[PDB]
């Protein structure tokens, strides 16, 4: 069963990019992207949202899948989920129709599929793949993550987006680390004051 | 050679206890302790102190030796030195005594033993046991750390403190997480904030 889904960048043949919009600096921030640690910081249930770009437009029907996967070599086997305690309560499950055990939901879509792999246990969400607007250069997925990383036990989480055809075949890859909690302009900027500690240390 | 240094702890025929004296509630603070973490934050190199008790007198010639260790599994084995990188840098070390490769400093203490040991490689810094003040309750040691946690590559450490006779045997043993950056006031800001998160969490 304990699969390790395949991570890899894959560019493809559209040139398959994934990026973040230009986000707040304030510590009250809902949402925010380090370029320098290349994380991208968010709030338990508000929108958190990444930018796909292609050279060239894919195939009708294809699709764009997220998937969370456990970085550290222990933990990669792991089904990622919602934690038991935020999966059992009511918070942002009664009213919603997305499982209560997925991590990742995507907002404004209607469309969305919640994905239990039979085989290999994994929980993905997937939604159709939708071109720009008229002469515009991204499309915009909003994602919302449902568990904070203080909810397990952090545990770092990779985030994977493939862009699929409909048969399932993988045209592009990319991924970013997710971290989730109700501070994200905080831990940015604790991150990175961390970080830089660290970078003046090298001699010449 | 790899021994682990014994942890467990012991508080032995004189009740060692090791505290913490009340600590600034500011960002700017120069250390700080969290009763809800256990966990003891301060910055390089600056004074980081932890207060002594003992229910009887020890007997004469007894001493404190303070010992890293880190905490995680796959590097319990490794000895607890400064990184490379401050150890054959000048900062800290023109003008000090101290060995440039220890962690550990003792500061106000003229009799500050740096001990690498022969057989296992660990490093220490011992000092001899003084009583309190007449009448008073606690001997102050001041310690001062000479890496961040960011130098390593967080790796946590304990730092295992021990009361012990002149011949080495252990008449106590405490032990406490430390964590050194430059805004020790804002990281257990950060990890309470992160810690109760979760806490709520439970059900009932
Ligand atoms: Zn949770
Ligand atoms: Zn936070
Ligand atoms: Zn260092
Ligand atoms: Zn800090």
């Amino acid at each position: 069963a304990p699969v390790i889904p395949s991570n890899t960048d894959y560019p493809g043949p559209h040139h398959f990019e994934v990026t973040f919009q230009q986000s707040s600096t304030a510590k009250s921030a809902t949402w925010t992207y380090s370029p320098l640690l290349k994380k991208l910081y968010c709030q338990i249930a508000k929108t958190c949202p990444i930018q796909i770009k292609v050279s060239t437009p894919p195939p009708p029907g294809t699709a764009i899948r997220a998937m969370p996967v456990y970085k550290k070599a222990e933990h990669v086997t792991d089904v990622v989920k919602r934690c038991p305690n935020h999966e059992l309560g009511r918070d942002f499950n009664e009213g919603q129709s997305a499982p209560a055990s997925h991590l990742i939901r995507v907002e404004g879509n209607n469309l969305s599929q919640y994905v239990d792999d039979p085989v290999t246990g994994r929980q993905s969400v997937v939604v159709p793949y939708e071109p720009p607007q008229v002469g515009t250069e991204f499309t915009t997925i909003l994602y919302n993550f449902m568990c904070n990383s203080s909810c397990v036990g952090r545990r770092p989480i990779l985030i994977i987006i493939t862009l699929e055809m409909r048969d399932g075949q993988v045209l592009g890859r990319r991924s970013f680390e997710g971290r989730i909690c109700a501070c994200p302009g905080r831990d940015r900027k604790a991150d990175e004051d961390h970080y830089r500690e660290a970078e003046n240390l090298y001699f010449q």
